[PDB]
Order: structure tokens, then C-alpha cells, then sequence
């Protein structure tokens, strides 16, 4: 039972569960949701209790993307230029992607556009069989492709990323699993149990070493092997 | 029935078909072919009618690579230094790879060396079952490895790319499909039909959004996620 | 029968076999082993006889990683700061990774930490079915992650590399094969025979062209396609 918080947060045994909680809107991303998760993520980094972070959706869908109704209100009347959704989303994507704790995305349902980009910023992705994935061209709209064009080619290769972006069809959890979009697929009934077990052994490990390792993985993409070895001879 | 054009071009329903047309030479690449496709590609970018581009071969083979006979004539007598094949090929590879329209390579037959590099510059690759792929060491010769050494590790991973380049064996369409070299494999009888259907739904989508997305995919490979998000807050 | 050399070296038919030879320590890496392989590798580059290089382990294991006993002696008494193991290892990893000859890693047994990093610096990896792979968190210790954080995401993708580093479980030869960690898996009884046959056809090819190609593959990762083509119009 929710208390109208935009983001339901619970911390159990070193695992911080951050669940999007607008199930009626399929957990559509709006500025209140963006900012709330953005501030709660900063609290998780500083908190010594949390050693792993889970990002999940409520109800049938993980996240349907940007809230078109909120965008409509700014567009239809008043300040469309003062609407700061893109600024709030890009700050959130950057922080989650570089978070110093191990992060897991529990794709309980469909992830679309910015909703899929939110899962791609996590280190791991476990998806339910019902989960469906949409990006770029939807058939009726075109999602923001900033983070998709950065994440998708790195996880899927260039061609596979262009099939998902340019074609309007959604990908199933099986197809996402086979293409490398998600790392693991479980039945929807066992998803919360599967994520908890996976996040538990992540939480049992040395969080400090994971933080340094996660920074080396990210920094290593832009430097040669010799540079990477030089950089690790320092701290 | 051909009209001696080095490149047979037809535009149907927003799809520009560019077919190499030297079937006797297995569509070997020479300066006339390089330049013709090079100029026709520039016309496709500017043309609002074309919304997808197909690159195919004639007869049994997609492209056997550089025309050794043309190179022999320049080598055997006269100006081997004035031979500008490498300059014409590198200009073509760069333009095709960065083309602002969705590009599909219909690998109707074997692609060797620069012929394979021509297909790698396309966004998508659909191959017939008869198609065979050769790169680097052939057993009797060594193909230009400039574009291969750039494309192959990005599509196949380092080791798989080195197996194809250092070993003289050709890869089948099945092996190319499994390694990520091509995205789809169909029977040779259904190849033209399969490419047309795939290029049709690409042509039905928003071409303008694909152009911006294709530029973001390419630019995103050289910058971090935070930089990519900064860059997309501008146009 | 060994002669107490830290590294057993034999050169047959253009193939230089470099076998770690401390089977009692599971071929644990210490400064004498690091330096010996480091100097022998430099001899292989200069030697025109060797056209392919094989790196193997002795006995049951390929390499168990850094020698903890040697580190203990420096730590327990005397000069832990003067201990130059990291410096010797990083010089070895850099040279092997950029070696001008084709290199093959014969993973005869388990490779752990720096031992796995040694195989990742080779161009090819053929593993026995008994081979097991450990990286990062072991359950009781945490291996150096400098080269792992550089190699593993490039071979396995980000998520798969983080599963191997953050989870303490080892990967089997089958799982390593399926994830792209090794290129080929054979029975332990046929490993030496399989590596010899693979290294033989590598040794039969044009070694000079492989050297230029191997440099282009490595340099191409940091530049665009247009830059790569500009660079190959020169030597």
C-alpha cells in the first residue's frame, strides 16, 4: 500500500529497492519521478548500509517513458521552453550509470524509450518473460534517442541496435536476452525473488572493490591497455 | 537487360536500388565503379524521394574486391603511382558508412576484401545462403585491411575478426550470421523479395529521425554517456 | 623433464612454445616468471624463425595468478614498497598484447586473476574442457582488476564482464566459450594437438601482413573510420 510518494523506497539487508510508483501511468517518467529517483540515488551512494541497488517498476509495466500528459500541459499552455524535463532526465541517466554501488534493473514489464534507457544505465538487467522493449520509432511516435544511441550499440552491436531503433516492432524478453539487451530472464512470478537473490550475493561482496572496478571499466573504454595499466598504478 | 552503365540504378517507392553490374568480373571494384556509386550515393542523400538505399551485386557474386586486371594495366605499363584506386575507394567507404539514409546490403553472393568492406559500411546486411565471405589472408593473396580492421572487430569482437583475417578460410552465410557479420540470412530465391520488404518498412519510417539517430550512434562511440547527453541537448 | 628454467621454451617449425613451468604453484606469476616471459617475448618479435607464439601452462592449471607467497615474503619482512611485481606485470601485459606475431593462449587448466589477464592479451584462446576462469571477487580475495576491467568488457560486453568480476563463481570452458571469453574449446587430451594445428596454419601465413593488420586493429579502436582510412594511406 503506497503513501503517494512518487518513488517507493525500501532498504532490506543492504539492498535498496527503488520502485517507480505510478502504475496507472505505466510508471511514466515525469520531473517529480526523475528528481525523486535522482535524489534517492545520491543518498544510496553516501549510505554505508546499502551495498546494492534495485530499480523496479510497479504493476504490469517497468516504465512507459516520458510522461506525455505533463509535456502536453507545458506545451498546450504556458512555458514549453521553461519545461526542464530533458535536463532532469539527463542528470538522472548520468548519475545512475556512474553510481558507485552495484545496480540491478528488474524489468517487470514493458520498457519504452526513456524507460528502457533507465534500465540500460544499470549494471545488470533481469527481465520477466512478459517484458517488452521499444526504442526509437514506435509506429506512432519517436522516443528520445540520446541514451539509446549510446547504450544500444555498446550492448547489441551497431546493426542490432539499428533494427530496434529504426523498426517499430517491440522485442520480447527472449529476443532481448538473445541479443544481449538483458542478462537474465525469469518468469514474472519469480522475478522479485530472483532479483533479491541476485542482489543479495552482490550485496555480500566487497562494495569498495566494486566501486573502483566499476570506475575502471568505464574509464577503460576511452584509453588503451597501456594507459589503463598506468592509471591503475595510482589512486 | 543492362545498358553498359557500370552501376544499374532504379528507384521504386522511396527505395533506391544500387546494383553493381559487372557480373563477368564478379562485380570487381574498379575506379569507374567506385566513382559511379560514389556519385549516385551523393544523389540519394539529396533526393527527398529515396528514403532507403539497397546495395546489391549482379549474378552469382556480390563483389569479388579490387579489380586486379585494372591494377595490372597500371602496374605493367605506365603510371602505377598515379593509379588512384585507394583514394577512390576510401572516399566511397567513408560516404556510404556515414550516409544520411538507411542503407541495406543485399549480399547475393560471395564478398571478398574491399567487396566485403562495402557491405560493412551499410547499416544492415541480409545475405543469401550461398554467400561466402573472405578477408585478409586468402591463401594466394592478402586483401586491403584498412576498413576490415576497423569494421570487423566492432561487429565480431577482436578474436573472431582475427580468425577471419589471419586464416585463409571463407565463412559461410550461417557462420557469418552466427558471428554477427550479417543480420539476416535467407534463401537466394527469396533474397530480392526479403530485401525489398525490409527496405520497405525502413522507407515507411521517419527518415529525418533516422538521420539524426544514425549520426548520434556514430558520434556516441567516441564520447562518454554524459558527453553524448550534452551533445543531444543541441542541434 | 624440466631444467629449473622458470619458463620452458621450445621453437618448432616457426612456432615458439612458451610454457609457464611452476606446476607445483599452479604456475603462479612471480617476478622471475614475469621477467623471463617478458624477455623471451622480445626475442620472439626479433626472431625471423618464429611466426606464431603459443603461451601455455604446465600440469593441471594454466595460471593461478599472482604468487601470494612471494608477496608475503616482501610484506611480512622488509621492503613491501620496493616490491616491483605490479611494474613487472604491467610491462608484460602491454608487450604481449601488442606483440607483432600471432599469439595463441592454450588454456590447459584454470586461469585466475592475472593468469586470466595473461590469456586475454593473446590474440586467440583455445581452452580445455577442464579449464575454469575466475576474476575480481573470488569469495576469499579480490584479484587485480586493471587488465580485467579493460579486456573483459571488450570481449564479453559490460554486463557479462560485471557478472564475472562481481560474482565469486568461476566460469566453465563451455560458459567462457558461449560468452566469447575463449574462441575454441577442445578436450584436454587433444589440446596440445589442437593448438599446434591452429598455430601451424597461422605460422604458414604472411607474418608481415599480420603484424600490420594487428597494429591497425588496435589503432582503429581509437579513431573513426575516416581517420583509419587516412592512416592506412601511409606507412
Amino acid at each position: 500500500m503506497t503513501d503517494l510518494s512518487p518513488l517507493q523506497t525500501r532498504v532490506e539487508a543492504g539492498i535498496a529497492w527503488l520502485v517507480l510508483n505510478r502504475p496507472q501511468q505505466r510508471n511514466a517518467l515525469d520531473i517529480p519521478t526523475l528528481e525523486a529517483l535522482h535524489v534517492r540515488l545520491d543518498a544510496c551512494e553516501r549510505d554505508p548500509a546499502v551495498r546494492a541497488v534495485v530499480l523496479g517498476g510497479s504493476g504490469r509495466s517497468f516504465c512507459a517513458g516520458a510522461d506525455l500528459a505533463e509535456w502536453a500541459a507545458a506545451e498546450a499552455r504556458g512555458e514549453l521552453e521553461s519545461y526542464g524535463w530533458t535536463e532532469a532526465a539527463h542528470a538522472l541517466m548520468g548519475r545512475l550509470h556512474a553510481l558507485d554501488k552495484p545496480t540491478v534493473a528488474a524489468v517487470n514489464g514493458s520498457a519504452v524509450g526513456a524507460g528502457m534507457d533507465l534500465a540500460l544505465c544499470c549494471d545488470f538487467r533481469i527481465a520477466a518473460a512478459s517484458a517488452r522493449f521499444k526504442a526509437g520509432y514506435t509506429g506512432m511516435a519517436y522516443c528520445p534517442d540520446a541514451g539509446a544511441s549510446w547504450h544500444l550499440p555498446r550492448l547489441l552491436g551497431s546493426e542490432a541496435a539499428k533494427r530496434l531503433l529504426f523498426l517499430d516492432e517491440a522485442w520480447s524478453a527472449e529476443r532481448a536476452l538473445g541479443a544481449g539487451l538483458v542478462g537474465e530472464v525469469v518468469a514474472d512470478e519469480h522475478l522479485v525473488e530472483a532479483v533479491g537473490a541476485f542482489a543479495a550475493r552482490l550485496a555480500s561482496g566487497p562494495t569498495f572493490a566494486f566501486a573502483q572496478t566499476k570506475r575502471l571499466l568505464r574509464d577503460g573504454a576511452g584509453r588503451s591497455l597501456a594507459e589503463q595499466l598506468r592509471a591503475e598504478q595510482a589512486a
